[PDB]
């Protein structure tokens, strides 16, 4: 109770007194992100196994200059997959509203389940659907946000034009649709793929609905997108999901997915 | 496995000693039954905090139209952080209590158009997505390993409902309760799946007490205040608790009126 | 550290096994509803109660070790469910141990209500694929000597099992269906609302094991063979119909002949 408003505050003090503290817009480094960290300027670089009460895992916290505009990232991330309780997941989402930030972004690998969506595709996430525990399980913070959040439109829709605008602009086709999230960490079935497209599902991924939640719970602002790393629908008769190839739709989406971001960051 | 039973039959003396006793009837009141602990008459009140084992509300003992009765004025929520077990623990002591009937009402967001801000609802069916509460050890002194499920929501109790709400003039609709655990609100492609599957009103409660129910053979009637649309979203819709509340409470006068005819009637 | 004492665990439970059993068996089976049969016919048995075995959850349940059509097998007589209160990591450590001891194949017979109005009470559905509606039994540390972080699940029931096992059924003149899987914790049935919505989105039947066993198998490289018996219509509701496990019973109990016939036959053919 007490305990836990320490705890974030504790957190966030350790960051504070580090950090430029001239950032409003934070982001994950999901899948596709993976060259985003390396242009980030005047770097001050926390280690997570550093900062109070951050799950114990590289992972950082970095400080710096993007898109010419101040930046804190989350470079690696807890995945509920790993055995992190949602807590644990979604912790430094609170500290990073601590330090001031108004706006989340994030991306992340996802597999296509409706048949426009392919390889290598970039997906600018207009909803979700949760299929992992709710975050929010449990007596409310009140420092954070209301017992009953809204989530009508958890995905900023000024945010979606203006990267809309940006992708256009830097010629760069992107997609929109519905983010299905799962537990995983086996991947899904097909008739698991075929189930979540036919409710209206179009790519599914591991990660990013719980801070979604959490960023809403406490107003944060919140763009997401999708890298389509892999096709959860016609199946060839040897077709084997695997790390590797989701790793290599990562890689080459992050030079495109990252420009986006980057322009993004200075319009918001 | 005793201290659990133990556990169970010393909130039930607890609250034996201390209630009339003849109660056939328990009643969870709900979101749109607001207005019913006032018409209880002869009230026993006993604090929640002060019964055996109840998670840390009152329940209210009493004759409602001359039938005696016995209120839950407060409930526990899964998304409160409660354990399955918490939650629904009241409604084993109820049966033990020699409780046949339970009510229940909750507030739940439309997930069909045809269901509307204001309608009553009578709950026909469910589809759960919170955790089942019965997961563990089976408790035999309540039931059996594996209950059935088929007509949860009692067809006789319906249909006397029906009746009453027609002499009352009060209309309502019948329809699929849809429990998720919240406790934030649905996104529109979580309402439009819902509803795509069958469901008509979603809410955050209720379920887990009727699997529970089943389980130990009690007949169970249920009604939603449909409190939110969630379809048709303008651009600037947000969902608001205080929003909910007001059509709560709005509708319990009429809700109300509805479970207490029943209550006389069964 | 932690993956230190989970990996000393399975092989202290595999180490009791391989100095009991026989050591020559490929191929396990879970002895679930339909095969009720199947233990009497393992010849020359070496019988493990699960009571003995380092690390295997608390409760009767037995290891079986011997010769089933012909070939050797390991069986595991008695099964962990999700909705006794075991964790995904007790329901489906026997499958790791089963790994340990060169096991290369899981077959594995449930009950289920049918959910597609094509299966009917006593038929005999070949599972092609399941949805998985239980905690994920990998969530957690990845036990890397077991398998990688996100397996593979595009054809979790093997194919040239299934065809195998169809030919079988022509062979021996058993008919039988395949279909959808769709694995709940229950323990209570499902509502019609509820049978209605999975048979929508796919699903064929419905029931509360295995799926848990086959994540876990195919993390692990085995390969899997899965039947139901349909043991309950979940659709078409009379006015008074209930669902009732002494129901389930009879009707697997019934199916067992037939069911574990294919088994049998299986086994030399994998």
């Amino acid at each position: 109770m007490k305990l836990q408003e320490q705890h974030y505050h504790e957190a966030a003090s350790f960051l504070s007194s580090r950090l430029p503290g001239d950032a409003k817009t934070a982001i994950i480094l999901g899948s596709g992100l993976g060259e985003l960290a390396e242009k980030i300027e005047n770097k001050t670089v926390i280690p997570y196994n550093e900062i109070p009460h951050f799950a114990q895992a590289k992972g950082n916290i970095i400080g710096g200059i993007l898109g010419g505009t101040p930046v804190v990232a989350m470079q690696g991330r807890f995945h509920y997959y790993e055995g992190y309780s949602m807590d644990q997941v979604t912790f430094p989402i609170r500290v990073m509203k601590l330090l001031g930030i108004e706006n989340l972004f994030v991306s992340n690998a996802a597999g296509g389940i409706n048949t426009s969506f392919k390889v290598g595709d970039l997906m600018i996430i207009c909803d979700h659907i949760n299929n992992l525990p709710n975050p929010l399980i449990g007596p409310n913070m009140d420092m954070f946000g209301v017992r009953f959040p809204d989530m009508t439109r958890a995905y900023d829709r000024e945010f979606i034009a203006k990267a809309k605008g940006i992708a256009q602009e830097l010629n760069i086709p992107v997609k929109e649709g519905v983010y299905v999230g799962l537990t995983g960490p086996s991947y899904e079935t097909p008739a698991e793929y075929k189930f979540w497209g036919q409710v209206g599902g179009d790519a599914i991924g591991m990660s990013t609905v719980p801070e979604v939640i959490v960023a809403r719970h406490t107003g944060i602002r919140v763009f997401g997108m999708s890298v389509i790393t892999n096709e959860g629908y016609h199946f060839a008769d040897d077709f084997v999901n695997d790390e590797q190839d989701v790793i290599r739709a990562a890689n080459a989406a992050s030079e495109k997915m990252g420009a986006i971001f980057a322009r993004l960051i200075a319009a918001v």
